[PDB]
Order: structure tokens, then sequence, then C-alpha cells
């Protein structure tokens, strides 16, 4: 069992990092190009990022749903800046229009400055308290229940969603986060726990922690990983692309990016930035795991680099740990979606082996 | 100058009111039908209702935008249940994908039970205080300002919308409401003031009140009206159709709907229900102005009934009062969009006279 | 088993016959409206007419194929004005793009003036000879065979269609015609035999004739009927709609239509135009011939309440008719009217769609 | 003045020539991908090839017209296998549906076996006699005339097309062919004469000949060229890409392809295969003009290879001869459409300089 996702670059796209050379602006036409490419190639879905640097996820996902047949959309909900009852009605409507193709990514918000710009002034513990109260209302409302809820942060009275979703009991909940509060929330309410591309040993420890917490609640959760990928026909070509991707990066931009990550209140971001510490040398932190992406890009900071045999082998290693969802990306997002499907799909389990 | 809108029945559609006989469920295909009908017939735009009884406005409008060329979407924002910065980003993204076809309807929420289900426990004056603070943030954020705002209800710090909208300074704000708080808010911040289909004398008084208040703020506002329409080739056919529309309505339905409106906290809803009082006699409150819709339906509760000459004549009276936007609807919404465009457009000003 | 089709008005649409009042021109947007209506309402497919007065069937059908999900397209081929190998490749591409939603209507051409305008100067017997030779090449080419064929009219040598169709052995062949040559052709090569809306006794005789010939060829053919439909909630409303449909028709237009039909070398058109002789328009219970007063081709309509309309359909079904191709004025609104009033009274899956 | 076209691979696509390795099947989805890329990237149009090895041109263009906004479609008509009146009606319908985006490529048919497979048994002179009679009927029918014509090959009597086209007097006629009959037909009836990518000196001679013949008819024709393009950021990358494109070609495929080109009765095809003769050495017949494509591919068999500066300079040479249309292609067609648009458009005249 394996779900392979792609990524919609709603914050921008291009050939290189840290420079405007060869940059592609986010347009409806280009988003349509990437989404329809992923649809026809047979990817399970696409992850749509959310944040101040992105166009709105819900507008994009809804606009592309009628233009695609099978592709699923992993769209982010952001508790604390929208009413849970309103959020559930949006989730139901999009799930209904898409005929059950909506997936939910629970995003807590790691940048306090970004959160204060949205009107939320909560501490790290308070953000997860809101998310816990949010998910309880959202899950119960989508199951047809008239919800009365009075917690520390959220209060609703007779909350209903009159239009039930297609997927039961509700669209699957995906969630990522590395703090103790995050792991407790994942073990109790979510369906899939997502992690960024740490080395296999570190990933295994995070998964074991979630399993133990989930077992105490009598639940099991599935696991997914988010990874950039630079795959070519030969390993030499792949590594040249990795060097070419970050050649135009200045040392000033590396210093500014690391200082901005230090201001983030996110344990996942602190772990991702601690793999390189803004150092251009020794970026291969593990076999075929290259951390050059994290020099500038925020969030996902590691990439699998190599020929198809090497990339599939690293995928198999993550798969052997219990991971069933893989969310890949590449620069630029259109071309690399074709490249990954044509070079790696035949080496993956069904149905990806037969798609190519 | 005149803009003629149609209506997207996101809360359901059918041939009759108050019954499930001959009802059309809200599907993507059917909404596509109505929106594409309105686009090709030459309607200026469509109004999309919002509320607990509707599918989500933002998901619907975004899904239909790539499937239409010229048609504009009058979409509702609801201050108090969503962050103003997030709402601004959504408007910008939809305005960008549509290439400047987005119009905003500011909705305060007249049903206290619906609002408490959304997590809002505000009084009537507090709801208008929130909307005042919400609109101030939203308007400035869409103009490129990094906004700091600390009011009674909303507080943002470094609120930014990085993607500017297509329409300047922002997508136009349409607003409806009959209370004194509503008239102050409309005179200060909105672009078009909307009213439901009251008789011309009452409409003139509401328009005169708004003009006077807007002058104190050094502004002028445009005016629009919302009406159902039952137009046939002869007056007898129109009046026969109007009778058939409410033949299945029972007294229990009338009592249940009217008592439900008593719980509503809306001045505009209270004015609309005071026209008919839940009684089936004397439903023609003015020449060719029939209030039979408001027996069950909430919100717009009056319709123009007559032959094309009479309907066009009633439209001119409203235009002579200063009304420039007309938002029409009919049952069922697909067929009646064709009927109005084929029977009434040739009798209206340009460009509607030349479309046929 | 029953297939209910609708109709794409590619030659024009409106509310009334014989007048330009309330007419809807053929645009991409309006064609999109009718096709998407038919798709979402659950119609099996749409028949797309062909002729000098229509937009080209292949262009329209291709343009609507990516905008529809389940709807089938009954598209016409015209032997004698296009190479059979070229026609076969077009059928294959459209069938592949549509994922097997293409249906083929074989049209021989009943208007000699229109045929001479396209460059074909064949007699009535010559038209069916060309069609017979056309279909033999077309059917074999789509089955992957490199075809060598040298007939009286058509000659191909190493004719191949490299892209195989989705439907096997080829997209189904629908054909209509009342002559003895047409019946021989239908019994030998076609899959569905279509007739216009004659009264049941006349329809039954034509079906019996095709059945006997098909048994001699060791085949069975399915049967379909083409019918206009005017259905309202009560019979009085339906008949009022029928009267309103033809109120703008004078006798100058009637004489122009009948004189035009006197030049058609078509057996199915003369049988259709002999039911009214240019009053007493109800030639059978709930079968009204007012449509054929101007419109060439389909000339009868079922008029009545849903119970009456379904009953007339049930009578046709009991004779062996499995395909029904309906239409109404205007074609968008009436597609909804038929689906909401008659589908619940029809067999599966139409009973469950509404 | 310059119009830059791309190409729809309706006969198949892939990463390499002469092998099925890394091949992309022609699907509706993939054609939608290529066409929409060219539309959003700003190409004037796409050329759609015709022939036994392709999916039908008219079905494809009709399928993509509603899915694109500005892109033009250069579609081929083959006289001798379809009635001119029927063909004119198809052009009118597609021109009307596309709102005047249809361009016509007149194709005579160079393969006698393909022509005999379609039922045409004509010699080279007879094919041009048929085409001459075909175009006269087609052009006049589209101008509203009821045409009576009795020629050597074609006879129509009261031929009419009731639906007039959008472009007047008819959609522009593009034509390619190098024989004396082709040059007479182009100078007499067509709007744009197209040639394949021969060296600049040979192209200049052909253009001067077509100019002289057209002047005797008191006409001027525009000129276009069809070329493959392999452009990368550096010249070394381009030539390695050119070498890799034909590395998997075996000599049993070159011999089987050259023997089939001999059977062709096509002057232009004969000149194209005379540039290389099937040899793998000295394929650069002119500065940055590489003939490696014509080793297998029938028809267009020369490519521009180099860095953006070199490719732009070769384009300028052809333009200096009077060429205003450039029809480009690349492997694979989706990726290379972006590559050409991002590397060469800024070096071209307006509007291509401002698109990037
Ligand atoms: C796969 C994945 C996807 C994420 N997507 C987003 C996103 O779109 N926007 C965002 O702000 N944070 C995103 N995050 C980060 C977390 O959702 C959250 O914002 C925060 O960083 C978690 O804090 P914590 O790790 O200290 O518990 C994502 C994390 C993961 C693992
Ligand atoms: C044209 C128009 C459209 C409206 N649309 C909505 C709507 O979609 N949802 C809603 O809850 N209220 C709608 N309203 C009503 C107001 O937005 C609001 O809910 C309330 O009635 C205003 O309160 P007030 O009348 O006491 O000033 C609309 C009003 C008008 C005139
Ligand atoms: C259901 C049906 C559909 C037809 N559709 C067309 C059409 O679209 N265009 C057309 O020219 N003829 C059409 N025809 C007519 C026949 O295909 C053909 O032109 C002629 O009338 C048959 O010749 P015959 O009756 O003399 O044997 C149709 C006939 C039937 C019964
Ligand atoms: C730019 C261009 C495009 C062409 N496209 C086609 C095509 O789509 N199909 C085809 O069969 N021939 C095509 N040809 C070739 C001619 O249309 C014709 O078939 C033949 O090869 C020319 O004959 P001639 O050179 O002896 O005069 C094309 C030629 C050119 C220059």
């Amino acid at each position: 069992s394996m779900d392979v996702f792609w990524f919609l670059p709603t914050h921008g796209d291009g050939h290189y990092l840290g420079t405007t050379q060869g940059a592609r602006p986010v347009t409806l036409n280009y988003l349509k190009q990437v989404a329809q490419a992923a649809d026809s190639l047979g990817y399970h879905g696409v992850l749509i990022p959310t944040g101040r640097s992105c166009e709105d996820s819900w507008v994009i996902a809804s606009a592309l749903v009628p233009l695609t047949e099978r592709l699923r959309y992993l769209v982010a909900i952001r508790p604390g800046i929208i009413s849970p009852t309103v959020s559930a009605r949006m989730a139901a409507t999009l799930d209904r229009l898409s005929n059950g193709r909506l997936l939910i990514n629970v995003v807590t918000g790691g940048d306090p400055d970004e959160n204060r710009g949205d009107g939320s002034f909560l501490s790290h513990s308070e953000r997860y308290e809101v998310t816990d109260e949010f998910l309880k209302i959202w899950r119960r409302v989508l199951q047809g229940e008239a919800v009365d809820f009075e917690g520390k942060h959220l209060k609703v009275q007779n909350a209903k969603a009159l239009y039930p979703p297609v997927q039961k009991p509700y669209p699957p909940l995906y969630f990522g986060g590395s703090s103790d509060a995050a792991h407790d929330l994942a073990a109790e309410q979510v369906d899939v726990y997502l992690t960024w591309g740490e080395p296999p040993a570190a990933v295994a420890e995070k998964l074991a922690d979630v399993r133990e917490r989930a077992a105490r609640h009598g639940r099991k959760v599935k696991f997914g990983i988010r990874l950039h990928v630079i795959v070519r026909e030969t390993a030499e070509e792949a590594w040249k692309a990795a060097d070419k991707l970050i050649e135009h990066i200045s040392d000033e931009t590396i210093e500014a990016a690391q200082k901005s990550f230090s201001r983030f209140d996110s344990e996942g971001q602190r772990r991702m930035a601690a793999l390189h510490d803004g150092r251009r040398d020794n970026l291969e932190i593990a076999p075929n795991l290259w951390a050059g992406v994290g020099l500038v890009r925020g969030g996902s900071g590691t990439a699998l680099v190599g020929d198809p045999q090497q990339v599939a082998a690293r995928i198999k290693e993550y798969a052997d740990l219990g991971i069933e969802s893989f969310i890949f990306s590449g620069y630029p997002h259109l071309e690399e979606a074709y490249r990954f499907a044509e070079l790696v799909f035949p080496l993956l389990p069904e149905p990806y082996a037969s798609l190519a």
C-alpha cells in the first residue's frame, strides 16, 4: 500500500533557488498545467501549501477540482484563524464537488509573525489547544451531529453542517509536527502523520513515538513523508542538477534564511535547519539525502538525489519503516512531475508500476 | 448604466416553493449549467447566497470561475467567523484567477442561532462593530499596506496580502442591511448598497437615508435591488405561474417559517415579513409587485409578476430612484434565466437591448 | 433494456416553428448547454444531425467530447463525399478521445440537389452501392486489417487505420431508411435500424421486414425510433403547447416545405410527409404530425401527459424498439422537462436517475 | 513582424528518436497539456500534422479549441480524399467555434501508398490539378458564393456553405511543397508559403522563385519555415542533447527509413533527405543547423542547435530573407515548448520579447 503525491507550487516556481533567473509566476494556467499533469500521470494527489507567501489554498483547490478527474487535493486548514463550523462546510462542499477527492492537512502555524498578521496571538501550547478544540468540532460536525462545545478557546452552540461529505466519516486528516504537543494531537485525532525528510534513523524514532501514544488511545495511524527529489538517468547528471540548483545562492541569503528560521516557533523547522546550520559543504547528510534545498526554502529541506535505482531504494527504506504516503516535488514542478513518473513509477509498487 | 445579475441557487432549486416536488438538487453539473447559462446570455454577474443552508460560497465561485468567460461573481464574506487577512487573501486569489471578475457581498448575519453555530455570540451592535473593524483591515490590506490595527474586536499586527488584486483599489463591496447600524456602515465603507424588493416609495426612503449619511462622510454610493421575477408573454400567464408557485404551501409551513423569522435578528428580514404577515390574501402589495415568495423563502421575498412591458416598466421606476444594479432570480433558475433574457433584455437599456 | 437519446440542434433552435421569433442561434455556448444538460440528466447520448443546413457534425462532436463525461455522440458519416479510410481514422480518433462514447449514424443523402452541391452525382441505387462498398472497407479497416478492395465505385489498396478504436469491433452503426435497398443494407451490415415516428402498425411492419432479412444473414439488429416529444403535466397543457408551436405557420411556408420535399429521393421522407398531406394532425392516439409541417425528417411528436407519453413509449418498446431519440423546442428546456416527467415512468436506469 | 508556432505531436512523442524507450503515447490529456502550454506561453499557434501515422487533425483541433483562449490551430486539408464543399463547411464550423483561430495547411500527399490507401490513384501532376480545382471551390464557397464548377477532376453544382467563417475572406491558407506545380499553386492561391529547414542560401532561392511567380499574378505571399530546435543555456549542453536524441538509433532503422523515403513522390521530402544522405558524420550542414532529425523522422528533418544567442541569430537570418512565420518543435514537446519560450522568446521581436 502506497500513495504517491506531487506538489502544487502556489508560492512560485522556477529552475533555481535563491534567484529570479528562470522563475515562473503562479498563474491559473500554470497551476492548471501542474495539476492536470499530476492527474494524467496517475499521482494519488497533490499537496497544496498554505501561508502568507502562497495564493489561497481553498480557491486554488476548488478551481482545479472540475478540471481534473482522479487527482486528490491535500488542502490545508488553519485552526485559530477560521471558525471550525465554517471550515467544515467548505470541506464538505469541496468533497461533494470533487466526488470524494479532498484530503485535509492540519496546519498549526509555526511563524508567530505570520500568525499575528492573521489576528492570532497564541503561544505554541495555545495553538495546539485551539487545534484540539477545532478538530473535535470539525470532526463531529461533519458526522451530522449538532455540536455544543465550550472550551478554553472555542465556543459553538448548535453547530451543524447540513450537507454531509462524500468520504465517511469525514475527509482524511493529515498532520505534521514534531513537538510533544504535536505528537499527542496526531495520536488522538488525525489519520495520517506526516514528517519531513529526515534520515531513516531519525524518522523511525518519530514514528515509534506516535505509535506508542496512539496505542494508549486504542488507535492506529498511517505515516507519510515529504521529500524533494532530483532524479535523472544517471547519478552524475542528478548531482550536477543539485549543484546547478543552488549555484546562484549568495552567502547573505543563507544567513538571512537561517535567522528567519530561528524566529520560527516550530520544532519541525528547528530540526530541518539543524541538519546543515547554513553550511554549503557536507550537504549529503545520509545516503542519497541532500539538504541543499533547506539553505533557502522554508519547510521541506531535504531531497533524494540519484538514479532511479537509488531513489527507489531510499523510498523502499522509508516504506519498510511503515510510511505509506510519499509527497514529492522538484524544480520546475511541471517537468519534474513527468520525470519522476517516467523514471521511478516502474520501480514502485502497484498501481504505479503499471501506470508507466 | 444598469447591471443585471442572476442568482446561483446554492441552497437548492425547484419548480415549486415549500415542497420537495419537482426539486433540483445542488450538484456541480447543475451549478455549472446555471452559471454558464448566465455567462452566455450576457448577465453582468451572479449573486451567490451564503449561510448554513447553502453550500460554501467560496468553493462554488472558485470552481465556476475557470468555466466562465465574462460573468462576475458576487460572493459573500462573513466578518466575525474568518480572519480579515485570510479573507483578503482569498479575495485577491479569486480576483486574480478570474482576471478581475470578483465582487464582494458583505454579510453580517441575521440569524443568531446560525451565528452561534459558527462560534459568534455577538449582539446586533457588536456584529456591526466587528464588520466595521473587519472591513477597515480588509480594504487596507488589499491596497498593499502592512496593517497594524487594534480595535474592540479585531487585532492584527503586520497583516499583509502579498498578491495584489486585479480590481483597484479592491473588489467592489456590495452590502445589504436595513438597520441604522447597517446604513452607517454602508455610507462609510461600501461601494453599492443593496435592498430587497420593497415598493418604490419605501425604497426611495431607504435610498434617501443612505445618500444623506454618505454625504456626511464625503462619499456617494451606488444602489442595487434584489427581486425575484415571474415574467411570461402575457400577464395572465405570469399571474397563473405565480399562483402555481405557492399552491403546495401548507399553513404549517407558513407558521413554521414566519415564527422562524421572528427569531431572526435582522431589520431587513423584519421589513420583508411585515409586507405579507403570513397571509395568502392581498399578496400584490404594489402594481406587479407580488410578495408570495416571502411566505416561505427567507431574504428576498417579493417578485415582479407581469408581461414583459410591465416588468420592464417596474424596473424603470426603480432605476429612476437611482438604482443601477438589479439582482434577479426565478424558479427554476436555469429555465427562468433564459426566459428573462429573451423576454426582458430587449426592453432594457444597452448592452442588454443588443444582446438578443 | 432501453436507450433514451436527446438531440443537438446544430441547424438552429427556438420556441416556434416557421418563424424567427424567439430563435436561439447555434453557438458553441448553446451547444455546450444542451450537451452538458443531456450528460448530467442521464440521457444515453445525443443524435447530431447532418446536412447543408447544419454545422459540421464531426467538429461539433469533437468539441463537446472533452466537456462531457458519460454522454454518447451519434455522429453521421456520409459515403460518397469522403474517403472511407479517412472516415475510419476520424471515427477512431474521436472514439479514442471519448473513451468509447462514439456512435455512427450512416447517412446516404436524400437530397440530390444537396448531393450535387457536394460533388456526388449518384442515383438512388448508386448511393446504396457506394454505401455498401464504403461500410465493408470501413468495418474491416477499423478491425486492423490492411484492406485491398476494388468495387464498382470505391477502390482502396493497403488501406490501414493504425490507431484501433476503443469499442470493438468498431463503433456501433446506426442506420435509417425505408427502401428495399436500405433494408438489405441494414440486415447485412448495420447494428441498429432507425425509423421515424410512424403509428405503431406501420412501424411494426418495417421491423418485421428487417427481421426476416437479418435472419437470412444470420444476424439480429436492434431497432430505434426518432420522435419529437411535447410533454406537460396535463394533457391540456401539452396540446396547448403543440398549438402554440405551430401558430406562426401560414400556408405559404407549408407549400414551400411540401414543394421542397417533392424533390427528395428518399423513401423515409415521403412516408413521413404523406401522413398530413400539407387539421386532423393527430394521426394516432397521442401521435401528432404537426412537426413535419415544416421540419424535414422527424415529423411526428408524442403529445400528452407523462402517463400517456410513457404508454406510447411502452407500445413501441413491445414491438422490439430499444432506442428512442427524442427532441423538443427549445432543446435545452425540454431535455429537463422530459427527464423530470417521463424518466421516473421508464425502465432502469432512467427510473432511478430522477 | 514574426509569428512563432509550436507543434502538436499527433503522431507520437518521446525523449528519443527511433525507439520506444521513454515514449509518451498520444492521449487526449497529453495533447491538452501541449496545447495549453503553447496557449499560456504566448505562441501564435500550433501546427497539427496530417497523415496515416497521425490521429485525425480535425478531431484533435476541434477537441482543443474550447480548451484554449488565444492559440491558433494550423490544420491540414487533404484535397483528393474529401469533397471541397464538405471541407469548407468543416472549416467554417471550426473557425466559428474558435472565434477566428483556424489556419489552413494545404497538403497534397507525398506518399503514393498512403494515397492509394485513401482511394486516390493520381500522379504528381494530377494531385496538384486536383488541389488547384479544390482550392478554387473552397475559397469561393467560404465567401458566400453558390459555386458552379466543372473542372478536369472536381465537379460541384450549386455548392454552398450556409455558415460564413469569422476570418475574411476565408481562414488563411498555408502551403508547403517544392515542385514546380507546388510553386505555381502557392503563387496563385495561397497566403503563406511554408518550407522546411534547408540552409539559408537554399531557402533564399526558393523564396525568390515564389516571389517571381506571385508577382506575375499580381500577388504577394508571406513565407514561413518549419524547424526543430534543440536549445540549452550553453552550446555544449545543446550538442550533447542533439547527440543523445539519436544515440539509440540502429542502422536497421535508418536503412528501413531511407528506403521508405525513396518511395515518396515529394520534391520537398527528396531535398530534405538529400541534406544528410543517411550518414552519421557531418550532420551540421550549416552553422547551428543539424540534420540528425531527418535520419528517421519523415518531413521536417533539420534542427537549430546551440545556445540562445546562436539560435536567435539563425532565426534572424531566415527573417532577413522575408520569413515571418516560424514553426518549431522539440523532444519532448511539452518540456521543450517551455525551454524555447524561456530561452529564446526574450531574444525575439515583440510580442515575444515581452512575454517572458
Ligand atoms: C508535510 C508537512 C506539511 C506542512 N505544511 C505546512 C503548510 O502548508 N504551511 C505551514 O505553515 N506549515 C506547514 N507545516 C508545518 C506544521 O504544519 C506547523 O505549521 C508547525 O510547523 C508545527 O509545529 P511543531 O513542529 O513545533 O509541532 C507542515 C509540516 C509538514 C510535516
Ligand atoms: C441583496 C442582499 C443579499 C443578502 N445576502 C445575504 C446572504 O447571502 N446571507 C445572509 O445571511 N444574509 C444576507 N443578507 C442580509 C444581510 O447581509 C444580513 O444577514 C442582515 O439581514 C442585515 O441585518 P439588518 O437588516 O438588521 O441591518 C442579504 C441582504 C441583501 C439586501
Ligand atoms: C433516425 C434517422 C436519422 C437520420 N438522420 C439524418 C441526418 O442527420 N441527415 C440526413 O441527411 N439524413 C438523415 N436521415 C435520412 C436517411 O439517413 C437518408 O438520408 C435517407 O432518407 C434514406 O433513404 P431511403 O429512405 O430512400 O431508403 C436519417 C434517417 C433516420 C430514420
Ligand atoms: C511546413 C510543412 C508542413 C507539411 N505538412 C505536411 C503534413 O501534415 N502531412 C503531409 O502529408 N505532408 C506535409 N507536407 C508536405 C506537403 O504538404 C506535400 O504532402 C508534399 O510532401 C509536397 O510535395 P512536393 O514537394 O513534390 O511539391 C508539409 C510540408 C511543409 C513544408
